[PDB]
């Protein structure tokens, strides 16, 4: 299969692409932002929408695979290989959890459009060249 | 955040406990399934259903897994840790991906209320000791279990 | 040009190969069926269906390709690879004409629908484990 | 069986006899021909015509055929009967198959009657002895 996890949510990897890497926050902070604001709604039974039916399962995969390198880094020997690991979990898997988890968040807090809008914006952002790119960053806001 | 990924859905991590791990196809015999029952649906831009949703979802995530204990194994020259880290993610994630792409498919297939009836009993059926519970487990089948079709 | 010969009649390479390539019937004996069955209906002037339209092409297929490792086989001095190529030929391209000729030919006698539903039951049942499936496999019947 | 692949479309492997092997374009040609004309209607789910059928399986063949003609040439340790090989290919499954592909993307260009009629007076044509034969040959145009 070629499942795009953003098709049915109108997106794709290619505009996700236009993000860097370093812009998504770390997952600690993700997690905080989806507990403080739809802990009731995430734990509830009911399909409130299919953001938290896809953030729910982006929570448990990053679960898993935390669990995972957890137990490989505490049966493993070298120190050096053990960050080795982590540093292989953070940047791809890490990457892709929080791009999602990002995605899903922004997308219940603002807007399916408005966050899309805001791809395409930063994308004109970051290819403006730096004599003609204004420092105040596109950032999502409610007020 | 104490999820569960089938409360949604009408069942629990409780009622999926009782189907052995003897019970559940190999991942890859459930993603076979899966891409010739249901393919059309997972690569459309459409939320179909939310079990379409899920299915993509833990699809994502096994692959991610594999990429990662894949990577490690290629990276432990030992074949004996290797063949240990495969036995841990085929224990754990790999029978929680099972378990999940099973409830999904079925559902799909025959339905929520139709798959809940069936834990219900296969629950009933697995408690009971075997002394005093027929041998031949309860099924869940699109067919007569004369396989015979007409 | 990408054409999947089976989409215009609802099915799939995918869905076919869903089910073991150990399961469809050899092609002397789905020819045999064709022959017993359909012949006088092959051999008309008529297209009677898309089915009719498509088994006989594969017929016809199937004698070009049986032409030509014949001929290559007989004019290859060595009897060692006469195995080699008649080995490959019937794995790779007579197991596409035994899905194709059971295809047509179990959709002709029972039913289109019941053929696809057919597939997507045997490849469940024969993925699943025996202890918690029916224990007999799957089966096409014209008899009630 | 002794299937005529054109009687299902009104015509028969001896009213194609009046074409010579030689006025057959090449597949390459052909195929070229298709994908421009009726590229999404061949990989179309649809039961659009049995020309589509037809050509859709035609395809096929060719894919398998060159398949095993391309392996078996690789597996060979001679070009001097590697050329042999090619040429036995494209002096029977290949005419076949430009006879076949010529016929459908006609009668879908042009249509079956008149395709017919150019058939015959070809055949008027090319049997008129040379002094008595016009050199504006028949041709099938859909402008003057």
């Amino acid at each position: 299969m070629d499942i795009d996890p953003y098709k049915e949510f109108g997106a794709t990897v290619e505009l996700l692409s236009f993000l860097p890497s370093d812009f998504f926050p770390s997952v600690r902070d993700l997690l905080d932002t989806a507990s403080a604001l739809y802990r009731e709604a995430l734990e509830s039974p009911e399909h409130c929408s299919p953001h938290h039916t896809a953030l729910r399962q982006a929570i448990l995969c990053w679960g898993e695979l935390m669990t995972l390198a957890t137990w490989v880094g505490v049966n493993l020997e070298d120190p050096a290989s053990r960050d080795l690991v982590v540093s292989y979990v953070n940047t791809n898997m890490g990457l892709k959890l929080r791009q999602l988890l990002w995605f899903h968040i922004s997308c219940l807090t603002f807007g399916r459009e408005t966050v899309i809008e805001y791809l395409v914006s930063f994308g004109v952002w970051i290819r403006t060249p730096p004599a003609y790119r204004p420092p105040n960053a596109p950032i999502l806001s409610t007020l």
